[PDB]
């Protein structure tokens, strides 16, 4: 099951989260139903409580990439949204529209000018498929801020227990994520 004690940090300036693009420097997957390791980057934007984000995954083992577009509504709680998502090709052509069974809930635990910490619960129907914490930065392999490192320790986690993506030979598609 996804981790239970997850609520958005109150007082967060949303302009810092919905900013630039994010690259995942570190991830923590509690119970990886696969052993393949991924890199990821995404570009979150918000307008009138609606979030839209182009999302990229790179499978570091197979060296393949897949693409999605998430769309969700901000909760009344703060920087937290449940997104449904399209599946697209690298040109953003829709392969599958969003549906009412598949979603993810993203919760911003910290965000500052250079870095973020977010939690993501991926669900399909009645099932939590996967729980992830991800440390984010605005450029590939940038060092996460002290503030975000402190947020990891505040979340009850050890940053050392995360998988660091730098060693994975990540490839990104910065054209896909632009816009
Ligand atoms: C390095 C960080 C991440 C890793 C390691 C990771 C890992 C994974 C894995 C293993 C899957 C299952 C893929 C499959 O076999 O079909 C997946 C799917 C998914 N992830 Fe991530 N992910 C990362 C970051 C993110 C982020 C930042 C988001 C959203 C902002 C996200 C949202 C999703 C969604 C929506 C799917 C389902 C795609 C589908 O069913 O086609 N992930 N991720």
């Amino acid at each position: 099951a996804c981790s239970t004690n997850i609520s958005p940090k109150q007082g967060l300036d949303k302009a810092k989260y919905f900013s630039g693009k994010w690259y995942v420097t570190h991830f923590l997957d509690k119970d990886p139903q696969v052993t393949d390791q991924y890199c990821s980057s995404f570009t979150p934007r918000e307008s009138d409580g609606t979030v839209k984000e182009a999302l990229y995954h790179y499978n570091a083992n197979k060296k393949t990439s897949f693409y999605n577009i998430g769309e969700g509504k901000l909760e009344s709680s703060g920087l937290q949204y449940t997104a449904k998502y399209k599946t697209v090709d690298k040109k953003k052509a829709v392969l599958k529209e969003a549906d009412e069974k598949n979603s993810y809930t993203l919760t911003v635990l910290e965000a500052d000018d250079s870095s973020a910490l977010v939690h993501i619960c991926l669900r399909e129907g009645s099932k939590d498929l996967g729980d992830l914490y991800t440390v984010l930065t605005h450029q590939k392999d940038a060092e996460p801020s002290a503030k975000v490192k402190s947020a990891v320790t505040q979340a009850g986690l050890q940053l050392s227990q995360f998988v660091g993506t730098k060693d994975l030979g990540c490839q990104y598609d910065d054209q896909f994520t632009s816009l």
